[PDB]
């Protein structure tokens, strides 16, 4: 009888509900102590949460796009997704660089194999793997070729084809389905995953990782204010009333760490926000993890933070070039939780600091006890830069 009323509440308030009591409850055992018994007995749970986020990434990304891009022309598609990716190259570009620059402010492989990977050499190996930029790319050109089918003369490949779109669209919905049920779980998952966090968190809450999260945390206030509200504000939408309307999206997005995750919401959003549908269920499952926005603010300071825990001095342009490759090197895979760390990890690696120097796990340890809280702002930005950008792609 108590689970009927735990649903049935609902889905955002339960998912403040337990940040809140995790937060609290984690600082209590910041002073009390038991640190230890905490990341043993409650972490796991946010552990499953995050396995669950991570999980409905792949199928969405595959699903929802191939839904996407073959519901509308394939003339509109390229309209559409020119607009798309540049207004994140743009974005990103801005948010690289106001991640360097409030990076200092507070002070705490070649190009083309990369693009080349855009085009997986096995599509199904690529949905084995987590290569989500490549699923995306077969996802896209899966979709338009089913339309040019609908489109056949052919009756037996016309049925055959919308037979194949139909089963594809049952995933996208089921898939969809599966988010509303595992925010469900978000409330017991969110709890836990603050809750070991803000334990061992407790101590240092004004120690240079406090300028760290400041330095971000600041960073995504300028990044909507200086870039997503300006941007709308060029195109003529008050950034007041959409942020309005963004209001459930940007929560969700914010506590709930995955953008995957708050994508059915994020597309509640933009029906209530009046953009025509075709434009919003495409770029949408396509910017919870195109977007580039909120990890390029979150490299620019966290890996300007591990440069100078190791004693080392990075130049801007240097610098510049570290979460440049970071970002251009992630195209995509910005929709799991906590991709920030684990982004992070092989831009260590690609520079010569591999985790094996207890220094360089050290340092990179203490901003991985931090990246709960760091990457919960960080998809506040991607999913609202998301949004922003289909609501310009709009017009």
């Amino acid at each position: 009888g108590l689970y009927r009323k735990y649903i049935e509440y609902p889905v955002l308030q339960k998912i403040l509900i337990g940040l809140i009591l995790g937060a609290i409850v984690g600082l209590i055992l910041g002073h009390y102590g038991y640190a230890h018994a905490v990341h043993t007995y409650v972490k796991p749970f946010g552990d499953l949460f995050v396995r669950l986020l991570k999980m409905l990434v792949m199928p969405i990304v595959f699903a929802s796009l191939v839904v996407g891009a073959a519901s509308i022309s394939p003339a509109r598609l390229g309209r559409v997704g020119v607009k798309i990716v540049v207004y994140y190259l743009l974005t990103s570009a801005f948010a690289v660089t106001l991640g360097i620059i409030m990076a200092r402010l507070f002070n705490p492989p070649p190009l083309v194999h990369i693009l080349l990977d855009i085009v997986p050499t096995n599509p199904f190996g690529a949905l084995a793997n987590g290569q989500v930029l490549p699923t995306i790319f077969f996802a896209i050109i899966l979709g338009i070729a089913i339309t040019y089918l609908m489109n056949s003369e052919n009756e037996k490949v016309r049925k055959s084809a919308e037979t194949l779109l139909d089963a594809i669209n049952g995933l996208a919905e089921a898939m969809y389905k599966i988010v509303n049920g595992v925010m469900q779980y978000a409330p017991i998952g969110v709890f836990a995953l603050i809750a070991y966090v803000m334990a061992e968190q407790g101590v240092h809450v004004v120690g240079e990782l406090a300028k760290v999260t400041a330095a971000v945390y600041v960073g995504l206030t300028l990044q909507i204010l200086l870039v997503y509200f300006v941007l709308l504000k060029i195109y003529g939408i008050d950034p007041i009333s959409f942020i309005k309307h963004a209001k459930d999206a940007m929560l969700t997005a914010f506590v709930t760490r995955s953008s995957s995750g708050t994508l059915p919401v994020t597309m509640r959003v933009a029906k209530e926000m009046g953009i025509s549908e075709g434009i919003y269920s495409f770029t949408l499952p396509l910017g919870a993890t195109i977007n580039m926005d909120g990890t390029a603010l979150y490299q620019g300071v966290c890996t300007f933070f591990i440069a100078n825990a190791l004693g080392s001095h990075l130049t801007v342009g240097q610098q510049l070039t570290i979460v440049l490759t970071a970002v251009l090197a992630s195209i995509g895979t910005a929709g799991v939780p906590g991709a920030g760390a684990i982004m992070l990890a092989m831009v260590l690696h690609s520079v010569g600091l591999p985790l094996t120097d207890p220094n360089v796990a050290a340092a990179y340890a203490m901003i991985l006890g931090i990246d709960a809280i760091l990457d919960m702002g960080r998809t506040m930005v991607n999913v609202t830069g998301d949004l922003t950008g289909t609501a310009i792609v709009a017009k």
